[PDB]
Parts: C-alpha cells; sequence; structure tokens
C-alpha cells in the first residue's frame, strides 16, 4: 500500500501523477487514492479547449476551477492543457480563415487561462499533437491558416501570460528510437530553442501495446537529447498492464536525468477509454494491480 509519489521523489524525480477531474474526484475512491499515491493532477478534460471556450470569448471555468482547487487543498502539483490541440477544438476555431483573426483567437485563449491560474500550474502543455507520423508539421487549422509560426507564437505568449510554468511541446507515438516522429520532433525542438523559442519541455503522451515498455529506454534519451530542461512521460497506460511494461517505463524515466516524473491517464480500469485491455494500475475495486506492485518494488 505505498505511495509511488512518496517512492519517485526518495530516488530524485518530482512526481508520479495522475489525470483526473470533478466527475471523478466526487465519486468512488479516485480522491483517496490520488491523496495517497499520487503528487501531481491533470485535468482530463476541464482545461481543454472546447470545455473552456465553448463559443469565442465566452469562457467556463468551473470545472478547471474545482481541480485547482482541489488540488492546492490536497498538496498537490497542477499540470494544465492542452491550450493549442486540434483534437480538442470547438467548431467555431474551424472556420476562422484569416490569419490575424486566427492568430489573435489563438493568443487570448492562452492569455486567458494561463492568467486564471498564473503562479499555480506548475506544467501547461501548450502545443499538442503538432507532427504527422513521417515527421512533417501536420496541416490542422493553424499550421493551414497561421503557418509554422504558430508554434513559435504560442510559446512566446505563453510565457508572456505565467513566466513560472513550464512549457511543454507534447506528442504521442514516440516511443520508438527508430521511429521518424521522435527524431523530428527533437530537431524542431533543437531549432526553435536555439531561435530563442521558450520550449522547456517534450512530453511524451505514452499509449503503449503490450511489450512496448521497452522500446522506452532508448526513446526517452534521444527525447532528452534535444536539450529541454524537462523531458516528462505523459498520459501513461499500458494495454494488459503488465509489470514489465510498466517497470520498464519507469526505469525509462529512472535512468533520465532531465525525465521530471510520470502521469498515467486515469485511476480504475473501468474508467479507461480502453478499458477493454485493462490500462491502468487500479482495478474496479481501486485494489492495486501487480504492475503497480513491480513499480513499488522496483523504486525500492
Ligand atoms: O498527462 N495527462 O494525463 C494529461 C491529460 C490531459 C492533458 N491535456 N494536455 N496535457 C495533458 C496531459
Amino acid at each position: 500500500a505505498q505511495s509511488v509519489d512518496q517512492l519517485i521523489k526518495a530516488r530524485g524525480k518530482v512526481y508520479f501523477g495522475v489525470a483526473t477531474d470533478q466527475n471523478r474526484l466526487t465519486t468512488g475512491k479516485n480522491a483517496a487514492i490520488i491523496q495517497a499515491d499520487f503528487g501531481m493532477v491533470w485535468p482530463e478534460n476541464s482545461m481543454q479547449w472546447d470545455a473552456t471556450e465553448p463559443s469565442q470569448g465566452n469562457f467556463n471555468f468551473a470545472g478547471a476551477d474545482y481541480l485547482v482547487n482541489w488540488a492546492q487543498q490536497n498538496g498537490k502539483l497542477i499540470g494544465g492543457g492542452c491550450l493549442v490541440w486540434h483534437s480538442q477544438l470547438p467548431s467555431w476555431v474551424s472556420s476562422i480563415t484569416d490569419k490575424n483573426t486566427l492568430t489573435n483567437v489563438m493568443k487570448n485563449h492562452i492569455t486567458t487561462l494561463m492568467t486564471r491560474y498564473k503562479g499555480k500550474i506548475r506544467t501547461w502543455d501548450v502545443v499538442g499533437e503538432a507532427f504527422n507520423e513521417d515527421g512533417s508539421l501536420r496541416q490542422t487549422v493553424f499550421l493551414n491558416v497561421i503557418g509554422e509560426d504558430y508554434i513559435p507564437i504560442a510559446f512566446q505568449t505563453a510565457r508572456a501570460a505565467d513566466p513560472n510554468a513550464k512549457l511543454y511541446i507534447m506528442d504521442y507515438n514516440l516511443d520508438s528510437a527508430s521511429y521518424p516522429k521522435t527524431q523530428a520532433i527533437v530537431n524542431r525542438v533543437k531549432q526553435w530553442r536555439a531561435a530563442g523559442v521558450p520550449i522547456d519541455g517534450i512530453g511524451s503522451q505514452t499509449h503503449l501495446s503490450a511489450g512496448q515498455g521497452a522500446g522506452v529506454l532508448q526513446a526517452l534519451p534521444l527525447l532528452a537529447s534535444a536539450g529541454t530542461p524537462e523531458v516528462s512521460i505523459l498520459m501513461l497506460d499500458v494495454a494488459g498492464a503488465s509489470p514489465t511494461d510498466y517497470v520498464n517505463v519507469v526505469n525509462a524515466c529512472l535512468n533520465v536525468q532531465s525525465c521530471v516524473g510520470i502521469t498515467v491517464m486515469g485511476v480504475a480500469d473501468p474508467d479507461s477509454w480502453r478499458a477493454s485491455t485493462t490500462p491502468l494500475l487500479f482495478d474496479g475495486n481501486f485494489n492495486p494491480k501487480p504492475a503497480y506492485n513491480a513499480i513499488v518494488q522496483d523504486l525500492q
């Protein structure tokens, strides 16, 4: 019944974290497990663009406010995001075709969310899923209308709104060192940072199939070679939840000096987006699964 967050702090890392929101914190044993075992919380949905600005200039913070207040009262660090992510856009954003108009909408969205929680958020995921699988930039509304400067603009705008935040770019399928996407994000982040773009971290959205944990041992050092101050594992779940896959991911974290922590996608299996693959660390009784105990043994 040991706390993985307490144990990973003992190994010199910052946090073992989890995604949650108001609808989980108010039912079952989610809050008790988060209180005991995790040191950082993220809003699964309540800070996404469609949740917070469902119509232009009309903001909804009730869910995000609840999460931030709960975390502060319970001694937890807070991550927020995603500020710019095409798959969470409300419909009104995608029909804007003017560069100046979309730039202003994007900056206003960033600045409004970050100002409301200024000083309270350790990490912001500023841009997500900006890359195609071949390493090219994904042709989203932001790329199509603003161009590739939208990423520099988003990060500079975020730094100005809350300079004490750690600003991350995140993506998925960065789990293999030989995959073109993994190399591409490293090379682009190096170029952006040399030009003064304030990218503090790369966050790897780590949705794994069985047996893919071993690859992260080589991919994570490659991500860290971009020279960002931090890297992190985000949104972690593993089909089958095998102890071997989870332990390999934890050990990749421990092996990479700049990796500050790990965030898992959720608490209990039935609430996973792929519950049929039983991919989390607690079962539907809110009891720890073998993978949880394997992490504990590994961290000791
Ligand atoms: O790590 N996460 O579980 C997580 C969840 C939702 C997010 N939105 N932006 N970044 C996120 C990270």
